């Protein structure tokens, strides 16, 4: 019964958070086994930051530059490497909290809890989604650079997200953990908009069916859809379009509910085109696109 | 952007624990050398609709109840009721014991809810304190036991215990001394919740995020008294406004430079006429489970 957003308990991530400062600059980073991954950023000055030639600026630093905090206690970097975006300190003790993980690339329209840190303390967590413009909608103040995103399935934490900067819309932007940014943004100090984004709508189906899972049903109509006469008028709404795959795999909430896929989106058509008419679905009056069919399976099941 | 943010839950996490009395299952939470839970896990199937506590409680001795930290059986060596929650007693102490203290929480607050099943914690979220005492929770069967928590640097609130779903789907629990929130009692009957309200503290918190945030359009430039307004506020279904909340708006009064009572004129004009197809902070709805503290703590 219910329906929050939902985030997934950090305390995996939690202890791997560490604070890392070179200079006078500071921001956060994650102690996996012996090595330490933070935004690449932290090598700037303020005279860098504008405009880093990064590869020199590494050149010009030794490990003893390097100041990691773990708690109140300091970790001796023995190493440091650049991998795109994302810096590598090797410090001389491995993480004794490491938990079972992975790094993973997610793609538009996932969702991942994000552990939102201050000078490598925990600060809180929420849950979000990477856009479809690649930028993500989070909560982050100064000093939050370097925070992570993650998935946890079972016992292994899959680190999907490394925190980076504020766009200048209030929108966020940040790398995976190989330090690829996701979208056209660039690590520099300078203001970078995005592209337009759009709904994602298998996300605003899946949440549908939530809705309907607990007893929300004013919004669902007797007619059915086609795939593609549904996407065409989806489009137009700057919504994302539905692929065979995300019928598929909206399946187990067909299944739960008896509504077909095209069925609901027939009652998504109807809201795009007449608005809620004051009314609500599950306590909000815009449709939520930051769910997905398996957070939604997972919170109802 | 603003978000509904949970605390973190690792200090949380440490302490979760199941606690099994027969084939009645649920969570409990493990601080220092005890285990608390509620009372509900010693009724068998046909004793959850009307049970007799003192009768069940009786019977029942150390070696029935079986605590587990994962697979890690912890032995109860004592056990105690108080109120709706069972306290044991194990012969292990916590080694991730935070610090911590109880706390009952008041209408309209906010906390973390970690939810749990068999003892392992499942996801974390954020909640208020209803009017009616209930909370608009997301739990699943299994979820009894899960706690409500506030973190303050780095001291734990312990402040909600989850015990059951009423029939509208809201939820009822105790604070962790084991009294219930609200006029409920933990049987397996169908308890109706009192007629929920908004909890207007938490609205002006939320115009007060849109000023600071430049969204201004709904200020005018008139006052009223915080008796005037609350009798209007009941009139629409809105919480009145006690002391405590005037207080608590005091940060957000001074950082934007509008009285208290200078803003509840904003929302009664609001409340009479309506917002005119605007929107505050791009939400044609008024939000009403964000508290001064999470504003403060969000905005800086
Ligand atoms: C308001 N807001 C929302 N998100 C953020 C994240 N964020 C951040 O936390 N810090 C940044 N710059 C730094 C300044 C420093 C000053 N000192 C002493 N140490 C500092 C360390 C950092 Cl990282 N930035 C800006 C920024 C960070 C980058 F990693 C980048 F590639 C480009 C950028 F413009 C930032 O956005 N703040
Ligand atoms: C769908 N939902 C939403 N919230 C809840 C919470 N909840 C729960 O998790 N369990 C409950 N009853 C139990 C049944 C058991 C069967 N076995 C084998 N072991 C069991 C243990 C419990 Cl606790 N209930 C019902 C309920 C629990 C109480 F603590 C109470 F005082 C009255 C009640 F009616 C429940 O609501 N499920
Ligand atoms: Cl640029
Ligand atoms: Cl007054
Ligand atoms: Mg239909
Ligand atoms: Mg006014």
């Amino acid at each position: 019964s219910g329906f929050r957003k939902m985030a997934f308990p950090s305390g995996k991530v939690e202890g791997c958070m560490v604070q890392v400062t070179c200079g006078t600059t500071t921001l956060n980073g994650l102690w996996l086994d012996d090595v330490v991954y933070c935004p690449r950023h932290v090598i700037c000055t303020s005279e860098d930051m504008f405009n880093p030639n990064y590869e020199d600026l590494l050149i010009r630093k030794s490990n003893h530059n390097f100041l990691v905090q773990a708690g109140n206690v300091q970790l001796r970097v023995i190493g440091h490497s650049m991998q795109n975006c994302v810096l590598k300190l090797k410090v001389d003790t491995a993480n004794p909290k490491t938990p079972k993980y992975k790094f993973v690339r997610i793609q538009p329209g996932q969702t991942f809890s994000v552990l939102a840190c201050y000078n490598g303390s925990p600060s809180g967590v929420y849950q979000c989604a990477m856009r479809p413009n690649f930028t993500i909608k989070g909560s982050f103040l100064n000093g939050s650079c370097g925070s992570v995103g993650f998935n946890i399935d079972y016992d292994c934490v899959s680190f999907c997200y490394m925190h980076h900067m504020v766009l200048p819309t209030g929108v966020h932007a940040g790398t995976d953990l190989e330090g690829n940014f996701y979208g056209p943004f660039v690590d520099r100090q300078t203001a970078q908009a995005a592209g337009t984004d759009t709904t994602i709508t298998v996300n605003v189906l899946a949440w549908l069916y939530a809705a309907v899972i607990n007893g929300d049903r004013w919004f669902l109509n007797r007619f059915t859809t086609t795939l593609n006469d549904f996407n065409l008028v989806a489009m137009k709404y700057n919504y994302e379009p539905l692929t065979q795959d995300h019928v598929d795999i909206l399946g187990p909430l067909s299944a739960q509910t008896g509504i077909a896929v095209l069925d609901m989106c027939a009652s998504l058509k109807e809201l795009l085109q007449n608005g809620m008419n004051g009314r609500t679905i599950l306590g909000s009056a815009l449709l939520e696109d930051e769910f997905t069919p398996f957070d939604v399976v997972r919170q109802c099941s």
